[PDB]
């Protein structure tokens, strides 16, 4: 419920958005942001939410995970390692991707006891 980025907002495009031009939106923010073309700390930090947008966003497959989930009441999400992340470095993202595909990621470390 970390209700602090709403990743269509990030990309700039609406809840149904088309991939079409959810795509191009990543394409140009994501040249804004890059470190050969602004290597400010301002920069990479917008750097990470808008590929955190576009790891979301990329397909109504992952849209709908965060639609259905991203509450506290929200099921336990899909088994851990059962995540694609490769090329994004997901891990470094905020907990609103933490909360989702998270637990996945690390699968459960620390060897922590839970409440229910």
């Amino acid at each position: 419920m970390a209700a602090k980025k709403d990743y269509y907002a990030i990309l700039g495009v609406p809840r149904n958005a088309t991939q079409e031009e959810i795509k191009r939106a990543y394409k140009r923010l994501a040249r804004q942001y890059h470190p050969d073309v602004n290597k400010s700390p301002e920069a990479e930090e917008k750097f990470k939410e808008i590929n955190e947008a576009y790891a979301v966003l990329s397909d109504p497959e992952k849209r709908r995970i965060y639609d259905t989930y991203g509450t506290t009441e929200a099921p336990p999400p899909p088994p851990p390692g059962g995540y694609d992340f490769s090329g994004f470095d997901v891990e470094d993202f905020s907990e609103f991707f933490q909360e989702l595909f998270g637990p996945g990621l690390f699968g459960g470390f620390g060897r922590r006891s839970r409440k229910g």
